[PDB]
Parts: structure tokens; sequence; C-alpha cells
């Protein structure tokens, strides 16, 4: 896949009657479950016929009316103002496509993940460096490990609907669990080590997650950083959620005067107020000057006798300290394997323990089928078609509607605490993977090396998502690209052949810093490069053409956000009407209808709008700053906030699932943070200065918001 010429942008743009254009690509990009017996399948061009694999057993071909045929209800849904709905009654899977499709295509002893641990020996490759921790992990291991995943989920008493929280570094076993989850229909949320014990706090609160999955530590610049005693621990130990505080707050206030019981709860909400979990001393204080209030005699009338005031503190505090568990198990991963790790033997669980007790469930239901497999040995040892039939025996693949939440990523915004967008499996699956052809040059086989934590959108879409859809090789990096010196992401290049380089800008300015940086770098043979990007931050014309001589010359520049999903600006592969020039200019995808827009008192409010609305700007002229704006949804695009908590319920029966009807999370704070900012019309505003030019590109300038 990749779009030619600049005619081809241009019939595509306005080809992109979304529900038709989209519609064709997913159904070859991802698999969908088909009616006979079901089957996963998709059309494949070079076979003119949808191929596939009973969802069963096997691989065949079902010809019902191959290009006009559509696996879902509905393609594209509009009725809604910005609550938008993709290929709706498709059934698929973000699991499916990205573990099970490539073993049971017959890629199963093909590298799935490559793995480097953080510690360097500088002799290693004769005095170039190596990793001390490496691996190379199989589709058929991928597959394995996260179904034996997926049943441990299980056995903790997880459903479909129910949410988790992962506190881990980037290392394989994060990717397993993930997949285990995608496979259950279990929708997760990646929490980056970088944050803190309270940040994590409020996101399992706010994602209503019963179970989190952490590890001991990680390796960051060889130096053993501690997980869960820093983070998980405190994190379920020293906070709770507001709306508990208040509920256990009514509990001790019931031999009380109404009027004392009024002021001290408005007086502990004042000071939560906005604020999701908190530690329980900031209710106290909160309870301390609501006394000391009622003591004085001034507010409310009456006075409170001392020893009932003393008697309060007593039983507000007692009930603040004796609150439930906000956690029934946490997963640790034995990674670092440091001595005296602060253990709860009452909730929690040593990964491998539980991942050996699924293997041995998985093996009973492969011998319940039939296959003859004592032990792991014996299962690796058969072809790939019988080996997924083995794990399908006692680990299927739950079967999701395009709509289902794949996972819940917290981004900070301009206003109070960081929110949740969430990302389903159908139209997020099938985007992404489609940006691999068109911006790079990625087919299967190749190899990509996105610098990222799975705690980040850059990893969920692509270090992980974008390339196991792809069959693209992936390389999990637990450390940073420029330790112990700026030569590392070089190595890691030249060791695997990376043909894929995805990272930010950061790193490089601290190479080009001094001169003898540049040196470590020029130590290595980058020739397996055949395209890198730019993609977290503004990035100076001088570093970008520093990258293009150093490091490969078509290092392109790539926009986009969390919300964003997965690409939307960046360069085109293997196109002539499109240069690419030191300019940090990116180009919009012919399915995103981008523009720059800016208001202005004398507004006319009539530019390219596909969808109006009622209730000043105008289009920006060229090189002129403005907001940066989408005026047309596409598969891949957040559908809304996580929230609405209380009405998310699945329908689960079989290995199918869905969102029984009439939820669309915090829809409301899904409109007005990101579509109501232009009176008249429909369009995304994420927030960015950016400005048009005459040859159709755009260049950013930084956040426009705060
Ligand atoms: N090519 C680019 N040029 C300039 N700014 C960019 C950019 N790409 C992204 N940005 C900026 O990054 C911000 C997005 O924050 P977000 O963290 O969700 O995306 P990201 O690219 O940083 C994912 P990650 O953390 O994985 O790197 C944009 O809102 C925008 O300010």
């Amino acid at each position: 896949i990749s779009d030619r010429d600049h005619f081809q942008r241009l019939r595509e743009e306005c080809r992109s009657d979304p529900g038709e254009f989209h519609g064709r690509l997913a159904k070859r990009e991802i698999c969908w479950l088909i009616e006979g017996n079901p089957a996963w399948a998709f059309y494949d061009d070079a076979a003119e016929t949808w191929t596939g694999w009973d969802a069963s057993s096997a691989a065949p071909i079902t010809l019902d009316l191959p290009e006009s045929f559509e696996p879902w209800e509905r393609a594209f849904n509009d009725d809604d103002p910005p609550n938008w709905r993709w290929f709706e009654g498709g059934l698929t899977s973000t699991a499916f496509n990205e573990v099970d499709r490539h073993v049971l295509s017959g890629h199963g002893d093909e590298a799935a993940m490559i793995f480097e641990g953080d510690r360097w020996n500088m002799a290693s490759e004769g005095g170039r460096g190596g990793p001390v921790d490496s691996e190379v992990i199989s589709r058929r291991k991928l597959l394995l490990e996260s179904a034996k995943c997926a049943l441990a989920l299980k056995a903790l008493g997880l459903e479909a609907g129910d949410r988790i929280a992962l506190n881990m570094p980037s290392i394989p076993e994060q990717i397993y669990w993930t997949e285990g989850a995608k496979r259950m229909g279990i929708v997760y949320t990646p929490v980056f080590g970088g944050f803190s014990d309270k940040t994590l706090s409020d996101r399992i609160a706010d994602a209503g997650a019963r179970v989190v999955v952490t590890a001991d530590g990680s390796y960051r610049n060889a130096q053993m950083v501690p997980f869960k005693p820093s983070y998980t621990d405190p994190a379920l130990d020293n906070f709770i959620a507001v709306p508990v505080a208040m509920e256990l707050l009514g509990q001790a206030l019931e031999v009380v005067a109404p009027e004392h019981a009024g002021l001290i709860r408005s007086e502990v909400a004042g000071l939560l107020d906005g604020e999701v979990t908190v530690e329980r001393s900031d209710v106290m204080r909160g309870v301390g000057k609501a006394l000391t209030a009622i003591a004085s005699g001034e507010a409310a009338g009456g006075a409170m006798t001392p020893r009932q005031a003393a008697q309060l503190r007593i039983a507000i505090a007692s009930a603040l300290v004796d609150s439930p568990p906000r956690v029934d198990a946490v997963v640790v991963v034995k990674h670092t394997a440091q001595p005296d790790l602060p253990w709860n033997e009452a909730r929690d669980h040593w990964s491998h323990d539980l991942t050996a007790a699924a293997g041995e469930e998985l093996l009973k239901a492969a011998r319940d089928a039939g296959f003859d497999v004592a032990d792991e040995e014996a299962l690796l040892a058969l072809s790939d078609t019988e080996f997924v039939r083995a794990i399908w025996a006692g680990a299927p693949v739950l079967a999701v509607d395009a709509e289902y939440p794949n996972f819940i990523i917290y981004t900070s915004g301009s206003t109070g605490k960081p929110k949740g967008v969430v990302h389903v499996h159908g139209g997020y699956a099938s985007g992404v993977a489609a940006t691999m052809p068109a911006a790079f040059g990625a087919e299967p086989g190749d190899v990509m090396y996105v610098v990222a934590d799975p705690g980040w959108i850059t990893g969920q879409s692509y270090q992980i998502a974008a390339s196991l859809l792809s069959r693209v090789t992936t390389v999990i990096t637990e450390g940073s690209p420029v330790f112990p010196h700026a030569g590392r992401f070089a190595s890691i290049i030249e060791r695997y052949g990376v043909n894929v380089f995805k990272a930010g800008v950061t790193f490089l300015k601290s190479v080009m810093q001094n001169p003898e940086n540049l040196k470590d770098i020029q130590r290595y043979d980058l020739s397996s490069l055949k395209v890198a990007t730019f993609c977290a931050e503004p990035v100076s014309p001088a570093v970008q053409a520093f990258a293009m001589e150093h490091i490969t010359h078509r290092y392109i520049n790539s926009y986009w956000a969390t919300e964003h999903g997965g690409m939307v600006w960046t360069h085109f592969a293997d196109a002539d009407g499109f240069p690419l020039e030191a300019d940090a200019h990116t180009y919009p995808l012919p399915w995103i209808m981008g523009d720059v827009w800016v208001e202005d008192a004398d507004g006319s409010s009539n530019g390219p709008v596909e969808y109006e609305r009622d209730t000043p700007w105008r289009v920006a002229e060229d090189g002129e700053k403005g907001e940066i704006v989408i005026a047309l949804p596409y598969p891949y695009l957040t559908r809304t906030i996580w929230g609405d908590v209380e009405n998310f319920t699945v329908e689960h029966v079989g290995n199918l699932a869905r969102v029984a009807g009439g939820w669309r999370g915090d829809e409301v704070r899904y409109a007005d943070t990101y579509w109501r900012r232009w009176k008249g019309a429909w369009a995304y505003t994420q927030g960015d200065f950016a400005m048009r030019h005459p040859d159709g590109s755009f260049s950013l300038h930084g956040r426009s918001d705060d």
C-alpha cells in the first residue's frame, strides 16, 4: 500500500466519503469474524477472495460477495454531532490480528519482538558494546505467554468488561499481559513508571481497576529502580477515592447536630473538589477546619461539647483508615529480583506463579481435545496450525464489537486532572495498520525500533499495535536510546538491522551538545535504516538536517497526539509529488481533512465543513499561525473520554462480546474539549499552533492551550 502521485492524494481525499473509503481498507488490513460456521477472514488482493481461518481450527477461503461484502452492519455512523461509530456490528479483536493471525498464517517462528535490557557491556561486540539481557520472542511464544496471561486474568476473577491497571517497565512481560488482556476483552490502562504514586492512584480509581499488574523493579541507566514498593504499594495503601472518603464521612457522622454535620461535609468537599484520590490526612485537615469553626460558635449556631468534637475526630479517623480494599489482587513480575521486597500476602501474586498455573490449565485443555502434550516443550513442537488449535482449546479468543474499548490511556489536559481517552478494537487497529505502508515502506518481515514506553501512545499504537498488526518485528527497549553513550540507539539499529526508526527530538538535541557524541554514533552501521521519523515535540530544521546527514536521509517529521490514535500528519513512502526538505514540514494524510483556522472577531465562519451546527473564525491565510483542526472524523480517532462507568456493561455470550447500547463514556466532556471550539462547524481541535503552506504542507509551532 502507498499513494503514488499528487493526483492520487486528491483522488483519495474526495473519494474519502468516510464509510466506503475506510471500509475498503479495513476489510484487508485486519481480520473480521464472518459467518456454515464462523471464521476469521479478510479480503486478500493476491487471492481476490476472502482468505482466513476457521474459528475452531484451520484454513479455508470464503467467497461470499467479496469486494462488496461488509463484515459489519454499518461502516460509518454520523448521527450524533461528534459521537462517531465506525464498523458497528463487525466482530474483530486487537489480540487476534496482533498475535493469533500471524502464527495461524504460518509465521509462528517469526520474530514478533526483540527485547533489549538496559545494562550494557562496553567490551562486547569487540569494543562496540552489547546488551547484558536480550531475547528474541517468536510469534508462537507471544501467543503462548499471552494466552497464559489471559487465563491468569480469568483465574483472578476478571470478566470481559472489567478493568486492570498496568504499572510496568518496557519489558516483554507487559506485552504478554497486554495482549492477554485484549484476548479476554479486559480493558487496561498503561501507567508509565515516571509518574507518581498519586497519579497511579488516580488512574486506578477512575478506571475502576480491581487488579493491578506491576513489577518488582526495572533497570534505568544500569541501576536497580524499585517499582512496586515505590508506586503500586503507596498508591493502594496511602490514598482513597474522594467519594469513598465522603461515604465513610457520612457513616462516621451517623449523635450529631445536623448543622454541624453539614458544615463538615462541605468543608472537606471544597478541599477535595477536582481531586480523584487523596491521602486520608487531607480529609482530616478538612474536618479540623470545620470543628474549629464550630467550637468558635460563630457558624450555624450550635456548640459542640469538647467531648463530642473529640469523639467525631475519632469516628472519622477510624473510618478512613479502616477503608475497604481498593484492589482484589496485584500481580508482580519478578524482573530485578532484589532482596527484601515488601510483600502483602493478601493481594500480591508473583506473575510466574499465575502464568505457570495458566500453562497447566492451557495444557490440560489441549489434552482434553486430544493433542498429547505433557509439557510446554511438547506444545512448542506442533505445527503452526495445530499449535494454535491447541491454544484455542483452553484460551479461545474473544470477538468484540468494533466499538469495544481496547484500552484507556491518560493524557494531560489544559484544565483539571488528566483524562483517559478510549480507543476501540475496530477502527483503531485498521487505522494504524494502514499508516505503516502509507508513511513508511513497511512490509511484513521488516524491523521497527520505536523509542517509547507502553505508557505512551507511541508505545500502544506503534511499538506494539502497528508492529504486531503489520507483522513487523518491534524492538522493545527497557532503557534510554542514549544510555550509556549517544550511540546506543545506533547500536540497536546495527545489530537488529532496524529498517524504521520512530522517536522524539530531545534525545538528538542532547546528542548535538558536544561533538564527541556524534563520533559515538558514527561507530555503527545504520545502512539498514530506510526511514526514521520525529514525532513527540517541535523539531527545528537544524535537528532534522543533522539527523538527515548522520542517521538516514529520509528522516521525516510526523505529527499526532494521544487522541489521534495514530499518525495523521507525516510523509508518504514512494510518492512523487511530495518532496522532503529539512523544514520540519508534514503532510496531512488523504483521509485527514486538516486545515488551519483562527479566531477573528469578524467571522465568515464558512470554511470546509462537512458537518455544521448552531449554538467567530476564518480559514487562516497561508503562513498565518493559528489553530490546527480536523474537519472530518476518521476511524482510529478516540471516541470518548472514559466515564459513565455505572452504565458500562458488556454483553458476553459465548466467545462474542459487545457493549450494551446506550453507553458513550463522558460524551459531554468529550465534545466540549475537542469539538465545540468553532461556532458553526464540527471539527476536531487538538490545540496546536500550525500554519498551512501553498504546496499543501503544514508546520507546527507548539501547543496553543495551557
Ligand atoms: N511532529 C510534531 N511536531 C510538533 N509537535 C508535536 C508533534 N507531534 C506531537 N506534537 C506535540 O505532542 C503533543 C501530544 O502529546 P501526546 O503525548 O499525547 O502525543 P505524543 O506524540 O507526545 C505521544 P508519546 O508520549 O508517546 O510521545 C501534541 O499535542 C503536540 O503538542
